[PDB]
């Protein structure tokens, strides 16, 4: 179990553009194309991502490329962050893996509503951190997967991915 195997599970593999539970155009392993009602915008976004005229479908090899970047993107923002660096650096390899998962999924911006939890976290208040976390727009649209990341954060283990 690693970060890639981990999001892949939670993210899914789709070679055709789609909309998430939020209604946003998306492709591959959870790669957000555009929060924009326009499919065309999404397509053009897709093409830019890939650098070729897609008409909404890609190869999984293509999927995996975005996946790399995205993953890279994530870790980088954590590490590129005043508030996050200290947090990540503070954690074990697993809870770190979970941290990437969250950022990848939501993004920095949203990540910050998560400050008290990440704080409790720093206090080792897992359980509490954990119940906190569930109380969220995030955990609410996607419980199954959010339940998994939290359990992860909480236990310092991979059981939920077992
Ligand atoms: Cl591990
Ligand atoms: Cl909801």
């Amino acid at each position: 179990m690693n970060i890639f195997e981990m999001l892949r599970i939670d993210e899914g593999l789709r070679l055709k553009i789609y909309k998430d539970t939020e209604g946003y155009y998306t492709i591959g392993i959870g790669h957000l194309l555009t929060k924009s009602p326009s499919l065309n915008a999404a397509k053009s976004e897709l093409d830019k991502a890939i650098g070729r005229n897609t008409n909404g479908v890609i190869t999984k090899d293509e999927a995996e490329k975005l996946f790399n970047q995205d993953v890279d993107a994530a870790v980088r923002g954590i590490l590129r962050n005043a508030k996050m660096k200290p947090m990540y650096d503070s954690m074990d390899a697993v809870r770190r893996a979970a941290m990437i998962n969250m950022v990848f999924q939501m993004g920095e911006t949203r990540m910050a509503g998560f400050t008290n939890s990440m704080r409790m976290m720093q206090q080792k208040r897992w359980d509490e951190a954990a119940v906190n976390m569930a109380k969220s727009r995030w955990y609410n649209q996607t419980p199954n997967r959010a339940k998994r990341v939290i359990t992860t954060m909480r236990t310092g283990t991979w059981d939920a991915y077992k």
